[PDB]
DNA sequence: AGCGTGGGCGT
DNA sequence: TACGCCCACGC
């Protein structure tokens, strides 16, 4: 069950806990509470300004498995596509 | 390619 | 609530 349900005008979308409609929402105001301390871009959540940190640092945790390829990525969504590409 | 960002789901 | 993962879409 969804009973946190969006009011914003035209919106439809409906969640199950509080802070998903609050972080939902966020989409319709333009809030931006979190702020990135290097480059001072502001963020609507936290987890996306921990990967843009990333963008910072070179920090690329995620690295391709295949044999004699050297490659690394910042989030695992990029080595899916990556890995995706090998084949 | 690199990464913003919206949404599912977790602890 | 804080904090964060993954995936998917769109530049
Ligand atoms: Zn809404
Ligand atoms: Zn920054
Ligand atoms: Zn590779």
């Amino acid at each position: 069950e969804k009973p946190y349900q969006c009011d914003f005008k035209d919106c439809e979308r409906r969640f199950s806990r509080s802070d998903r409609l609050k972080r939902h929402q966020r989409r319709h105001t333009g809030v931006k509470p979190f702020q990135c301390k290097t480059c001072q871009r502001k963020f609507s959540r936290s987890d996306h300004l921990k990967t843009h940190t990333r963008t910072h640092t070179g920090e690329k945790p995620f690295s391709c498995r295949w044999p004699s390829c050297q490659k690394k990525f910042a989030r695992s969504d990029e080595l899916v596509r990556h890995h995706n590409m090998h084949q």
